[PDB]
């Protein structure tokens, strides 16, 4: 899943 970041990233 991706985090609510800008830009969004996935772990």
């Amino acid at each position: 899943l991706c985090t609510a970041s800008i830009p969004p990233q996935c772990y």
